[PDB]
């Protein structure tokens, strides 16, 4: 019958016997403890040590299975994954379904994960009430057997399943047999970007109730016009006999202390002709002054409901957490309590390195902190309904929560091809009914999604006008289909840019300041997904909170993403590396684009987290003489936990300090005039560094947590004193081959047939390995790289104009090379053309001036050929033959930092190991740029200009070469790149040209200079 | 829904249709038990969705409908939004859980009096002529149901026709009904006779009122 | 498995193996024949005489009549209700249902009308395309059995539900 039916391969069977979905149960039979949320006995974990066998189909299970122990079954840890255990291959695919598009079939080889648990149940449970097993995550599908005898089925894999299992169950021992399906007819819609994975992955848990019962229960805020008054209502719904003397109690407790009550007897209000609900009441409690409930500040109450008898005999207690705020859409603009919101979102999945999809409170906890740490108070629940102990997690600590449907049917053609199709509403209305059924009553969730990337059908609009008529509460918003249909209250594009049009047919890509005023449209925009994270990226993020800023109806957008989807494997001595699609086995595959996080997968951060801390600052900062002024962008809290440090520094010495308390309200401004700072003698730049400081701990900060901070150039004093010439006087030797530059014991040797500087040296030991030559290329980015075009790669990728045009395989030409003698100095001029197959696509015209003080002074003058591809950097590079321990600059840092992705960066005197400046991305790619230099220290070598650099014990072309970061190799010596002049990193989007004009090197002509000496 | 030929009648001799979906609920309590229910939504769409993919070619058919004495559900505001959605060219009506809720785009109530208020909590009955002008009402009013013909009956039919032809949103409505629901029985004689509720040993029933 | 899964007391199965629902049908090969709403050679009527059996529960109802006509069966004409030919009552109430409000279940003694009918199908209907049958209205749920086959189930009384029956008929007699 099981085999017979096929129910995995019919959209039209979702479950069968599943109960109905409700708010997180626990069923406390002590009404201090539903109020205290300690722990429940009547709420049991199933979690830990199951057995295990993994079968290629079901067909090849033995039926023995479902009555007793296979001797060849393993014992496994539950939540789990079992591709995680090695039992078969992740997938890491982004669009293209990881099975042949053939709606509603699944492969007849279809994994199938054979679960057991051979548990007690006391015969207290099964004497009286109903015992029910909640699956909080099974993937994809299951069929569930009690002691060999058959329960039910169930898909979804993100939504609990509940079975009711009174009539199964014997005192004493007994077993569960779990048959889980990888592929079913459910797959058709979870085709997220993400690794393919199965098993249970998520809590299973048994619990009792009462056969008198509350079955449901929701809770509503409405408020007065300045919120100084509020309406609790709590509708409660019951289950089993009715009678009389029954009562529901809710109360509502601000801490210890209880604030208001209602009691009431069964009976809801008349509804129709035919009456009323016998079996619901609804309770309305009065709250005067309600604490609000923010990111800012996470004010909660507890509702605890109580079913129990006229005389007080409690019967159980359930109970939640309550958020007293509301949610609207005003005159074109998302308000919270009142006040427009500015979300600093991002998207986040469920993922772990080691556990796969199996989250665990502490990983969602380290999320959660960085987060806030980091000025986010927002996360898109890309794109699923999250485990439940997440939302619980950002009630408390105060995050923005858009709730998302598991749905998505990325691959198919065209994308809304099951979403159109009356046939599929059933399934896809589950996924959302049972979502809003499940998180209604959390108010952390403030916007519910309908799925992502499933196009737009029929479907869509009448799951989005069900939510609009259950929950009036909540803006429903969904982006497929062009972002601004009848679907969504939000237009909430994905990668749209801010000033560029990308007008695609059908569902454009609008500019995000240009959408907003097409004719009609009245709606706010918050982008679903933007400034996409992969690699080195979040170049032009200033861009998009600038517009965010400047535009009312621009309310923010969630980055995408938080986290790096990459997986451990291990190497033959045991030491972990970052896989990712492709590193399995698992084809076909789409390699790195797994790996878009602002953080790693074991959550070091990237550098690119600091460019999102900087610009989601939540305050502003503007300098006018001598005055600062600090505007708050706090909605809802004054600054009761920050102060302001000031630093006043000429090139990095600090001349000045102090700190001001700041008192600056909600939306408010505070002036703090500096006091009138001493003259400093030397020459320089006095550059103004401001902090704001948080003092005090906090429940996601430590003491001294830095939240903001800002930079101005002061007054500058240009050096005019002549530098008190020196005595000494360079020698040139002039061989055929070779200039020969001499100063005491110092020698510089520019080779006659290349015309680079080949060698230096000091006494005896020379200082390069490779001549100091130009650099127009780099190792490619993720967003140079691009995608796949299927007949060939993407012509219009950066990487692919660079290769066309021949930037990797340019050859150098010596045009000039001669040396003159001059009163204190010799001088060196060179030129290059560097071709490819005849086209001359940069000249590099150089003068090398070496003088009595010993230094070099290096002018280098660039054309770049109209018509070549922007170059990817002007600069230098060199294989030093030192290895030092340290990294000295005056500059921007500390963190890496570029030309679009530096604002972040301060100007100071940084000091780093020599590994710090190395970006260990899991794709290796060009890192650990230095933007605005204007002095480098490394071992014996000083650089002075005003430069770009990156230093490291990798080469560009080993960095380009290599596919993963554990198989790169030290090189002899340190490989130094110093630029005039870097392209843009981009990362609008990683699969199309994204590095803004402004950011391209498409001047022509360039010109930097550089002085090299010893320190 | 009826015979397909229903439809094909109605194209040709010239008569307006309002399609409406196999879905009546009346003997649930409250009405809405099942059509608020999300369990349900499965079944009640496949009624609506099938209903419309049959019929929506003919030009007969000017409205749909979705359904009949249901309550008004959720399930309702989701089903209404899909016909919209996928057939902008008809209205979309609904009479359940009181003739003027978000699920229908015309005011149409069973058995409204033309000058009379019949106040019955949560669902009333307005007057027809009171109901057009009720504070931000918009909609055209045409009765589902009116003049309920069972017997000697249409007593006050010339009231309504007044009505309708002075108020212009009053647009008419459909009589309850065209044919009683007679059988025929036969008795000792082989004498046919025309028989109602009750008659077949049915019981509980609900006696003349199929008439 | 027909018995034992009990698809008419689940809501969430409304059919099995029934195809998408479509405007009317009538597969002309000849488009002037089409243009002018003639009969087409590709849709055939299969109303007429049948043969009918009543019993009291679907478990009432022998395995032997999947196979061949039961003897016991009487002709009838179809389309029909079987109420107006004598079989059981026909009920009339308005507002309370006729059965037990206990939702999805239907009372365990269910008056089951176990129809058939043998009939012939052309040999070039089977060496091409596909045949489908149609079932304008069934009252109120219904399995389908062809040549001792299960095809499929379907729901609502008063939509057509149709099932292609190409891999299970065969040339001549069914
Ligand atoms: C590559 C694009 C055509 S699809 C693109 O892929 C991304 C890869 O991280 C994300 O999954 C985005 O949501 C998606 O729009
Ligand atoms: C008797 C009323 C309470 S219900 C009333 O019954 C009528 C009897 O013909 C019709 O069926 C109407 O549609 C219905 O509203
Ligand atoms: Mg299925
Ligand atoms: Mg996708
Ligand atoms: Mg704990
Ligand atoms: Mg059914
Ligand atoms: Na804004
Ligand atoms: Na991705
Ligand atoms: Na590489
Ligand atoms: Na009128
Ligand atoms: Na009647």
């Amino acid at each position: 019958v099981v085999l017979q039916r096929r129910d995995w391969e019919n959209p039209g069977v979702t479950q069968l016997n599943r109960l109905a979905a409700h708010p997180p149960f626990a069923s406390w039979r002590n009404s201090e403890e539903a109020r205290t949320d300690r722990p429940s006995q009547q709420l049991r974990s199933l979690n830990g040590e199951w057995r295990f066998a993994w079968f290629p189909a079901p067909e090849a299970v033995p039926e023995s299975w479902l009555e007793c122990d296979l001797p060849e079954a393993d014992t496994v840890v539950v939540p789990s994954n079992w591709q995680m255990h090695g039992y078969d291959a992740p997938i890491y695919t982004n669009v293209t379904y990881p099975i042949t598009v053939n709606p509603p079939f699944v492969p007849t080889e279809n994994p199938t994960g054979c679960y057991s648990l051979t548990f007690n149940v006391d015969e207290s449970w099964l004497q009286e009430g109903q015992t029910r097993i909640i699956f909080d995550g099974v993937n994809s599908a299951f069929h569930l057997w009690c002691n060999g005898r058959w329960v039910g089925y169930g898909q979804d894999s993100r939504l609990p399943s509940e079975f009711d299992l009174s009539a199964f169950l014997r005192a004493g021992e007994n077993r569960l047999a779990v048959m889980v399906l990888r592929w079913s007819d459910g797959s058709y819609l979870e085709d997220q970007d993400m690794w393919r994975m199965s098993g249970i992955f998520r809590d299973v848990s048994l619990l009792h109730k009462p056969t008198t019962q509350i079955s449901d229960f929701h809770v509503a805020t409405r408020f007065n016009d300045d919120f100084s008054r509020a309406v609790l209502e709590a509708e409660v719904q019951m289950c089993g006999e009715l009678r009389d003397y029954l009562r529901v109690t809710v109360s509502l407790w601000q801490g210890e202390t209880q604030v208001a009550s209602g009691t009431a007897p069964f009976g809801g209000e008349i509804i129709d002709e035919r009456g009323g609900y016998a079996d619901r009441v609804t309770l309305r409690l009065n709250v005067e002054n309600p604490k609000l409930w923010s990111a800012e500040i996470p004010n909660l109450y507890r509702a605890v409901v109580e079913l129990h008898t006229a005389d007080g005999t409690l019967i159980e207690a359930e109970a939640c957490d309550v958020g007293f705020r509301e949610v609207r859409i005003e005159n074109g603009l998302l308000l919270l309590n009142g006040k427009p919101l500015l979300i600093r979102g991002v998207n986040r999945h469920e993922h772990h390195p080691l556990h796969g999809q199996v989250m665990d409170e502490q990983t969602m906890v380290q999320d959660i902190l960085l987060m806030k740490q980091n000025n986010f108070n927002a996360v898109r629940c890309s794109h699923y309904p999250n485990h439940p102990l997440w939302y619980t997690l950002c009630d408390r600590y105060g995050l923005y929560v858009v709730d998302e449907a598991n749905i998505e049917t990325h691959g198919m053609v065209p994308m809304n091809r099951l979403t159109d199709d009356p046939r599929w509403l059933p399934a896809m209305s589950e996924r959302v009914t049972r979502m809003v059924q499940r998180d209604r009553n959390h108010p952390s969730v403030i916007i519910w999604s309908l799925g992502n990337e499933s196009g737009h059908g029929a479907n869509h609009d009448a799951l989005y006008r069900w939510i609009k008529s259950v929950d009036p509460s909540r803006p429903v918003q969904y982006e497929g289909g062009g972002a601004d249909t009848t679907a969504t209250d939000i237009i909430c594009p994905m990668y749209a840019r801010v000033d560029e049009d990308q007008p695609f047919p059908a569902v454009p890509k609008w500019s995000i300041k240009k959408w907003l005023s097409l004719p009609g449209e009245t709606r706010p925009l918050i982008l679903c997904e933007y400034a996409h994270a992969m690699g080195n990226s979040l170049g032009g993020f200033a861009k998009y909170w600038q517009a965010f800023r400047q535009y009312p109806r621009l309310q923010g957008g969630f980055v995408w993403d938080w986290v790096d989807q990459s997986l451990i494997k291990y190497d033959e001595n045991g030491n972990p590396w970052s896989a990712y699609g492709g590193d399995f086995g698992d084809t076909p595959n789409d390699r790195q684009f797994c790996m878009n996080g602002l953080v790693f997968a074991d959550r070091t951060p990237h550098p690119a987290l600091t460019e999102a801390k900087h610009q989601q600052q939540f305050f502003q900062f503007r300098l006018s003489g001598q005055t600062i002024e600090v505007t708050s962008e706090y909605l809802f809290r004054h600054s009761d936990n920050e102060l302001l440090h000031w630093m006043v520094a000429l090139d990095g010495k600090p001349l000045a300090s102090g700190e001001v308390p700041l008192d600056v309200a909600p939306q408010g401004k505070q002036l703090i005039e500096l006091p009138e700072l001493p003259q400093p003698e030397s020459a320089g730049q006095l550059w103004l560094t401001v902090r704001v400081v948080q003092p005090n701990a906090t429940a996601w900060s430590e003491a001294g947590h830095i939240s903001a901070w800002q930079q101005w150039r002061l007054a500058e004093n240009l050096s005019v004193t002549l530098p008190a010439a020196s005595h000494a006087i360079p020698h040139l030797t002039t061989s055929e081959m070779d200039f020969c530059i001499e100063l005491g014991n110092k020698r510089w040797q520019f080779n006659r047939q290349s015309g680079f500087l080949s060698q230096m040296w000091i006494g005896d030991k020379k200082q390069l390995l490779t001549p100091l030559r130009d650099q127009f290329t780099r190792a490619p980015l993720d967003n140079d790289i691009g995608v796949a075009e299927a007949t060939r790669i993407d012509p219009n990728a950066w990487v692919e104009r660079w290769k066309a045009a021949g930037h990797y395989q340019a050859e150098a030409a010596l045009l000039q090379c001669t040396a003159d003698t001059l009163a204190d100095a010799v001088l060196i001029t060179t030129a290059h053309a560097w071709q490819h197959q005849g086209k001359t696509l940069f000249i590099s015209r150089k003068t090398y001036r070496i003088d009595g003080s010993g230094q070099m002074a290096i002018t280098v003058d660039v054309e770049v050929a109209s018509d070549t591809p922007h170059p990817a950097r002007i600069g230098l590079n060199c294989q030093l033959a030192q290895v030092a321990e340290r990294v000295n600059w005056l500059g921007l840092g500390p963190q890496e930092n570029y030309p679009d992705r530096l604002t972040a960066a301060c100007f100071d005197r940084w000091d780093l190991p020599l590994s710090d400046m190395y970006t260990p991305y899991v794709f290796p790619s060009e890192n650990g740029l230095r933007c605005g230099t204007r002095e480098l220290n490394y071992g014996p070598h000083q650089w002075r200009g005003d430069f770009q650099f990156n230093i490291s014990r990798y080469s560009q072309q080993q960095l380009m070469e290599t596919s993963h970061r554990h198989l790169l190799h030290a090189e002899e010596g340190t490989w130094l790149n110093i630029d005039g002049f870097h392209m843009g990193i981009g990362g609008d989007d990683s699969w199309s040209p994204s590095v803004s004009a402004e950011f391209q090197l498409s001047a022509g002509r360039y010109h930097y200079q550089l002085v090299w000496c010893q320190k």
